[PDB]
C-alpha cells in the first residue's frame, strides 16, 4: 500500500507540530534554558544497509540487525557516505515529472538503532521519539511493530513510541525513501541528498502535558506600555486543581507573573475551550529586540496544581518587537527598515546537508561582520538551533515553508490543484506551529519558484488569520500577487526593466509606483553572487537609501554548496554538478555565494559589507558629516579614524570618538590637514572602528569606511635629461634597442616587443601583445552550454563574433632616431574572416633614461560585440614572491564591483593576485593603478591589472581550479580598459551600458622600467 | 600658460614637433596639455592632444584649441551631427549625415551673448580652403569667446576679422532643469582628470 505515492498521505500517526519543547521538572532549569533529563539525544552511531527498493528489504530486518549493514553516524546523508551520488540539478526534477509516481528503483536506506529506556520513562507520561529531519520520506518500526509514516524533508516528524518501548534494550526500524510524492515540492536548486539529517530525539512529557502555547506581544504606540499574551493549551486529564503560571523574567529578575486556572473565553455558542487558558501580563518600558539590540526575556510556562506542585514547565525567549507595514512601509518597532540580508541554504562542504551549532554560529559571526541583518531560509524551514542563535546574535529572518515546484509546467501545475491543497497546507501550518514564538522570525514566505496558484492564496489567508503579527510574502507568479504582503521579486534591476510575459520584472523604481501599487518592495533574491559576479551591487544600494519604500532584498546566497572529494592521493578538492557521476547535472550553478563552502570569504563579500555599512559620510573642506544608518542603537561601542596620505605616503591621522544617535548626524571638523608639497594626489580616508569585542565581533573590528579625494598637484617639473643615449641597431627581421644594460628586441615580422634583456638575463617568454578576449567569467556564460548553445550570452557572442581567434595582421612598423630616443611604431589590424574587429596602433618611446613609454590607440568595429578588455599583456619570464602597486585594492575589484577597494600603496604574496575560484576564469584584476611593482619590473600610468601563474588561455580551459598547474614565468595583463562582470543575474547578459567597452576608440599610456 | 617643454625632431618622412604646456593660477597648476604635431610628406598635420585636469578645480567648461583664422567664407560643410546647434546633453535630435550651411547659421542670435552654435560628433569639417578631420566637437563665428562673455546684447556684437574656431576634444554639458543653480547632469562635466583627443589639419 505504496505511501510515498499519494500526496493524501503525508504522515500517518504523527504527533502535532509545536514549538521546541524539553518538558523540564523544574522550573530553574526552565529559566535558565539548561539540559532536560526529559530530553535524550539518539545521535550517535547507527547500523544502515542500502537498498535498491523498499521491496528489497529483507523482512528479518525489522526484528533483526542485518549483519551485512555497517555503522555509521547519525544525522547524516548516505550520498556523503558513499552509498549512492549525490545529484545536482536546478530546475529540471532529479526523477520523472508523472505525479504522484516515482522510480520504481527508489534508493531505500535503512537505518536501525538499538537503544535501552530507564524503566522510570515507561512507569508514567509520554515517551516520543522526535526526528528532526528525514529526507524524503520514511516508516518507522519500533521493535518489530510498525509505528508511523512521515513526510516533508524540513521539518520534524514525532511519534508516541510509548506502547512500543519495554524497559531495558529496544530497536528502531527507520526506512528511508530517497524519493517521494512529498519529492515533487522539494525541488530545490541544491544537491538532491536523502536520509535522516537532522538530529533525533527522545522526550518525556506527562499525561496531563502542556501541548502548545503561543506567545504575542503588543504595544501602545510609543512602546512605553507592552502586554505579553501567553495562550497556553494542554492535553491529559482535565482537573480544577490546574493551574499554568507565566512568568517573564530578565535576567534574574522577575518583571511579570500570571497564575489562572484552564478555561479560557467564551468563543461560540457552544462555549471555549477548556483546555486552555491565556495569561496577560504587563510590561512598562520593555528592552525592545532587534538586529541592532536583540534584547531578550525569559518565558517560563508552568503546569502545576493549585497547591503549588509543578508538573512539568516550559520555556521559549521572548523578544518585545512589533513587526507590521504600514502605509506602504515595513516598521519593526515603528522605524522603516532597510533589509541588509543574504539567502542561506544549510550546505557543509564535508557534512553534505546536516547542521551543527559550530558551522551555524561561524555563518552568523561573518553575516553580522560583514553588516548584514536578516536572512531567507532559502527554501524550507531550517535546523531548529539557527532560530535560536539568530534569536539572541540578532538576525531578521524569513521562515520559508518547504515548498518549491518550478520544475512543473506551468509552474503551478500543483500549487494550483486543489487536489495538492492538503500536502502543501502541512508543509505550511507546521512551519507556523513549530517557529512561531521566535522573535527573529518576521516575515513568513510560502515557499519558492512555484507559480500562483489557489492554494497559496488559501494558505496566505490562513496565516494571517492564525499569526497577525507577521506579514507573508512569496515572490511566486510575478512577485505582487494577491499571496504577497511585500513586493518581493528576485533579480529585478534597478533601472531596467525585464518585460516578460505574465511575470515581467519591472525595475525596482518603477514598480512601486505603478497605477494602484502601494506595498513596500524588498527583494527575496539579487545579485547573483555567482563566482566573479556581484557588479552594480552599488547601484542597488544607491537605490535602496533614495526610495523610502525600497527597503532591501537578500542577496544570493551565502556559501557555495560545493563537496568534497579526493584524487588518488588522497587529496581534498572542490566539486559540482556532475563530479558524482550525477546526471544529469546543471554544471557549475550550484555555487553561488559570498563565501566557499568552507566559509573562506569571496572577493565581493567585502563590497557588500562596504555597501551595507551602518554609516553614511560626507565631506565638505575641513568637515566630515557621518549620519547613522541605526535606527535603534546609539553609536556607543564606536570611534572614527582619519587618516591623510599622499599617494600612499601618510602625512597626519587622528581619531573622533563616534556619538551619533540613530537616524542622526555628527560633525567632526579635521584639524587643518597638512599642507602637501611634493606632486601626488592626497587622500582622506576615514574608518569607523568597534574598540570592544563584542558578541560576534573581535576587538577593533572595522564596521565601515570612505575615501575622498583632498587636493591634487599635477607634476609639472618634467624629468632631468640624462645624458645617455639608446642605439638602434637594425635587422630584416628585428629592430634593437640597446642603452647601457638594457636590451630592447622588437620583431619586424610580428610588430610586438619579442625580448628583452637586463644583462645576459631574458625577460619576456611570451611576446608583448595585445588582448581583447578574456577567461569568460560565469556571468559571461550564462547558461549557454556546450550542446546547448545560448546565442544571447556574452561569451557567445565573442565566440561567434571571433574575438577568441583573430588573427593579428600587421600593417606597419617603422623605427626613427631621435634627438634623445629610439621611436618604433606598430600597427595591427585583428580580424576574422575578412571582419576588422579591432585596430591597434603603438608608438614605442626608448630614451637616455632607460624607460619604455608605450602609448596604445585602438579601435573597435562599431559593430563587433563589445570586448572584455582592451590592454597588452605577455609572459614575464621572472617569478617573485611580492607585488607591490598604487592602486585600487587590496583586494580584487573590477570596474563595476570597486567602490570597496581603496585607493593606497599594496603589498602582497604573488598568491594573493589570484581567486581560487573554484571554476576558472578571468580574476584578481586591480582597477585605477598609477604604479605596478613586481620583481625588477614598474609599470606606470593609470590602468587596471592582474598578474598570476596562470593565462587567461588556460583559466578558460580548465574547468576546477584544482587542475590548474603554476605554469613558466609569471603572466601580466594589463589593461586600458576592462568591461565590467556583472552579476544582478548569471543567465543573462546583465552588465550595465555604463561599464562596456563601447567607446569606439580607446586610448591608454604605460612606462615600463627597471626599479 | 606656461611653457614645459617644446622640442622639434625629424624623422624619416615628417618633422615632430612636442609641446607642453601648465596653465596655472595663483601658483596651483589647473591644466597640463602636452601635445605633438606631426607633419609629414602628404602635406598634412596631425595634431594630437592629452590633457591633465585637476582633481581639485572646477571641471573645465571645454577641452580644445582655438585660433582665429584668417578667411571668411559663405559656407561651412562639416560630416557629423546637424545641422542645428547640438551639445552634448541636447543633441538627440541632431542627425549624423554630411550638412552644408552658411557661416551665419553656425551662429545663434541668443539675446544674451553666449558660448553656442556648437556641433557634436563630427568627423570631418570644412572651411575655407581648411579641413579638419577627427572626432571634435566644434562652433564657428565671426564672434570670439571674450567678445561674446563681455557682450551683453546679440546687437552689440561685431564681427571680427576672420573667422574664430573653437575645436573642441571634449565639451561640458548645458544643462537647464532650471536657470539658477547648477543643473547640469553628472555624465556631462568633464571630470575624467585625463583627456585626449586628435585632429588633422590639412588643405582640402
Ligand atoms: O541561482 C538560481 C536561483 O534561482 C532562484 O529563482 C531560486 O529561488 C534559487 O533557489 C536558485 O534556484
Ligand atoms: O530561477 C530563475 C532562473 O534561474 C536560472 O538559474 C535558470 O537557468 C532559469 O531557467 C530560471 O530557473
Ligand atoms: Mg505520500
Ligand atoms: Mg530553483
Ligand atoms: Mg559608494
Ligand atoms: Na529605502
Ligand atoms: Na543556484
Ligand atoms: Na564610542
Ligand atoms: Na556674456
Amino acid at each position: 500500500r505504496r505511501d510515498w505515492e499519494n500526496p493524501g498521505v503525508t504522515q500517518l500517526n504523527r504527533l502535532a507540530a509545536h514549538p521546541p519543547f524539553a518538558s523540564w521538572r523544574n522550573s530553574e532549569e526552565a529559566r535558565t534554558d539548561r539540559p532536560s533529563q526529559q530530553l535524550r539525544s539518539l545521535n550517535g552511531e547507527w547500523r544502515f544497509a542500502w537498498f535498491p527498493a523498499p521491496e528489497a528489504v529483507p523482512e528479518s530486518w525489522l526484528e533483526c540487525d542485518l549483519p551485512e549493514a555497517d555503522t555509521v553516524v547519525v544525522p547524516s546523508n548516505w550520498q556523503m557516505h558513499g552509498y549512492d551520488a549525490p545529484i545536482y540539478t536546478n530546475v529540471t526534477y532529479p526523477i520523472t515529472v508523472n505525479p504522484p509516481f516515482v522510480p520504481t528503483e527508489n534508493p531505500t536506506g535503512c537505518y536501525s538503532l538499538t537503544f535501552n529506556v530507564d524503566e522510570s520513562w515507561l512507569q508514567e507520561g509520554q515517551t516520543r521519539i522526535i526526528f528532526d529531519g528525514v529526507n524524503s520520506a520514511f516508516h518507522l518500526w519500533c521493535n518489530g511493530r510498525w509505528v508511523g509514516y512521515g513526510q516533508d524533508s524540513r521539518l520534524p516528524s514525532e511519534f508516541d513510541l510509548s506502547a512500543f518501548l519495554r524497559a531495558g534494550e529496544n530497536r528502531l526500524a527507520v526506512m528511508v525513501l530517497r524519493w517521494s510524492d512529498g519529492s515533487y515540492l522539494e525541488d530545490q536548486d541544491m544537491w538532491r541528498m536523502s536520509g535522516i539529517f537532522r538530529d533525533v530525539s527522545l522526550l518525556h512529557k506527562p499525561t496531563t502535558q502542556i501541548s502548545d502555547f503561543h506567545v504575542a506581544t503588543r504595544f501602545n504606540d510609543d512602546f512605553s506600555r507592552a502586554v505579553l499574551e501567553a495562550e497556553v493549551q494542554m492535553c491529559g486529564e482535565l482537573r480544577d486543581y490546574l493551574r499554568v503560571t507565566v512568568s517573564l523574567w530578565q535576567g534574574e529578575t522577575q518583571v511579570a507573573s500570571g497564575t489562572a486556572p484552564f478555561g479560557g473565553e467564551i468563543i461560540d455558542e457552544r462555549g471555549g475551550y477548556a483546555d486552555r487558558v491565556t495569561l496577560r501580563l504587563n510590561v512598562e518600558n520593555p528592552k525592545l529586540w532587534s538586529a541592532e539590540i536583540p534584547n531578550l526575556y525569559r518565558a517560563v510556562v508552568e503546569l502545576h496544581t493549585a497547591d503549588g506542585t509543578l508538573i512539568e514547565a516550559e520555556a521559549c525567549d521572548v523578544g518585545f518587537r512589533e513587526v507590521r507595514i504600514e502605509n506602504g512601509l515595513l516598521l519593526l518597532n515603528g522605524k522603516p527598515l532597510l533589509i541588509r540580508g543574504v539567502n542561506r541554504h544549510e550546505h557543509h562542504p564535508l557534512h553534505g546537508q546536516v547542521m551543527d551549532e559550530q558551522t551555524m554560529v561561524q555563518d552568523i559571526l561573518l553575516m553580522k561582520q560583514n553588516n548584514f541583518n536578516a536572512v531567507r531560509c532559502s527554501h524550507y524551514p531550517n535546523h531548529p538551533l539557527w532560530y535560536t542563535l539568530c534569536d539572541r546574535y540578532g538576525l531578521y529572518v524569513v521562515d520559508e515553508a518547504n515548498i518549491e515546484t518550478e520544475g512543473m509546467v506551468p509552474m503551478n501545475r500543483l500549487t494550483d490543484d486543489p487536489r495538492w491543497l492538503p500536502a502543501m497546507s502541512e508543509r505550511v501550518t507546521r512551519m507556523v506551529q513549530r517557529d512561531r514564538n521566535h522573535p527573529s522570525v518576521i516575515i513568513w514566505s510560502l515557499g519558492n519558484e512555484s507559480g500562483h496558484g489557489a492554494n497559496h492564496d488559501a494558505l496566505y489567508r490562513w496565516i494571517k488569520s492564525v499569526d497577525p503579527s507577521r506579514p507573508v510574502q512569496y515572490e511566486g507568479g510575478g512577485a505582487d500577487t494577491t499571496a504577497t504582503d511585500i513586493i518581493c521579486p528576485m533579480y529585478a534591476r534597478v533601472d531596467e526593466d525585464q518585460p516578460f510575459p505574465a511575470v515581467p520584472k519591472w525595475s525596482i523604481k518603477k514598480w512601486l509606483s505603478l497605477p494602484g501599487e502601494t506595498r513596500p518592495l524588498i527583494l527575496c533574491e539579487y545579485a547573483h553572487a555567482m563566482g566573479n559576479s556581484l557588479g552594480g551591487f552599488a547601484k542597488y544600494w544607491q537605490a535602496f537609501r533614495q526610495y523610502p519604500r525600497l527597503q532591501g532584498g537578500f542577496v544570493w546566497d551565502w556559501v557555495d554548496q560545493s563537496l568534497i572529494k579526493y584524487d588518488e592521493n588522497g587529496n581534498p578538492w572542490s566539486a559540482y554538478g556532475g563530479d558524482f557521476g550525477d546526471t544529469p547535472n546543471d554544471r557549475q550553478f550550484c555555487m553561488n555565494g559570498l563565501v566557499f563552502a568552507d566559509r573562506t570569504p569571496h572577493p565581493a563579500l567585502t563590497e557588500a559589507k562596504h555597501q551595507q555599512q551602518f554609516f553614511q559620510f560626507r565631506l565638505s573642506g575641513q568637515t566630515i558629516e557621518v549620519t547613522s544608518e541605526y535606527l535603534f542603537r546609539h553609536s556607543d561601542n564606536e570611534l572614527l579614524h582619519w587618516m591623510v596620505a599622499l599617494d600612499g605616503k601618510p602625512l597626519a591621522s587622528g581619531e573622533v570618538p563616534l556619538d551619533v544617535a540613530p537616524q542622526g548626524k555628527q560633525l567632526i571638523e579635521l584639524p587643518e590637514l597638512p599642507q602637501p608639497e611634493s606632486a601626488g594626489q592626497l587622500w582622506l580616508t576615514v574608518r569607523v572602528v568597534q574598540p570592544n569585542a563584542t558578541a560576534w565581533s573581535e576587538a577593533g573590528h572595522i564596521s565601515a569606511w570612505q575615501q575622498w579625494r583632498l587636493a591634487e598637484n599635477l607634476s609639472v617639473t618634467l624629468p632631468a635629461a640624462s645624458h645617455a643615449i639608446p642605439h638602434l641597431t637594425t635587422s630584416e627581421m628585428d629592430f634593437c634597442i640597446e642603452l647601457g644594460n638594457k636590451r630592447w628586441q622588437f620583431n619586424r615580422q610580428s610588430g610586438f616587443l619579442s625580448q628583452m634583456w637586463i644583462g645576459d638575463k631574458k625577460q619576456l617568454l611570451t611576446p608583448l601583445r595585445d588582448q581583447f578576449t578574456r577567461a569568460p567569467l560565469d556571468n559571461d556564460i550564462g547558461v549557454s552550454e556546450a550542446t546547448r548553445i545560448d546565442p544571447n550570452a556574452w561569451v557567445e557572442r565573442w565566440k561567434a563574433a571571433g574575438h577568441y581567434q583573430a588573427e593579428a595582421a600587421l600593417l606597419q612598423c617603422t623605427a626613427d632616431t631621435l634627438a634623445d630616443a629610439v621611436l618604433i611604431t606598430t600597427a595591427h589590424a585583428w580580424q576574422h574572416q575578412g571582419k576588422t574587429l579591432f585596430i591597434s596602433r603603438k608608438t614605442y618611446r626608448i630614451d637616455g633614461s632607460g624607460q619604455m613609454a608605450i602609448t596604445v590607440d585602438v579601435e573597435v568595429a562599431s559593430d563587433t560585440p563589445h570586448p572584455a578588455r582592451i590592454g597588452l599583456n605577455c609572459q614575464l619570464a621572472q617569478v617573485a614572491e611580492r607585488v607591490n602597486w598604487l592602486g585600487l585594492g587590496p583586494q580584487e575589484n573590477y570596474p563595476d564591483r570597486l567602490t570597496a577597494a581603496c585607493f593606497d600603496r599594496w603589498d602582497l604574496p604573488l598568491s594573493d593576485m589570484y581567486t581560487p575560484y573554484v571554476f576558472p576564469s578571468e580574476n584578481g584584476l586591480r582597477c585605477g593603478t598609477r604604479e605596478l611593482n613586481y620583481g625588477p619590473h614598474q609599470w606606470r600610468g593609470d590602468f587596471q591589472f592582474n598578474i598570476s601563474r596562470y593565462s587567461q588561455q588556460q583559466l578558460m580551459e580548465t574547468s576546477h581550479r584544482h587542475l590548474l598547474h603554476a605554469e613558466e614565468g609569471t603572466w601580466l595583463n594589463i589593461d586600458g580598459f576592462h568591461m565590467g562582470i556583472g552579476g544582478d543575474d548569471s543567465w543573462s547578459p546583465s552588465v550595465s551600458a555604463e561599464f562596456q567597452l563601447s567607446a569606439g576608440r580607446y586610448h591608454y599610456q604605460l612606462v615600463w622600467c627597471q626599479k
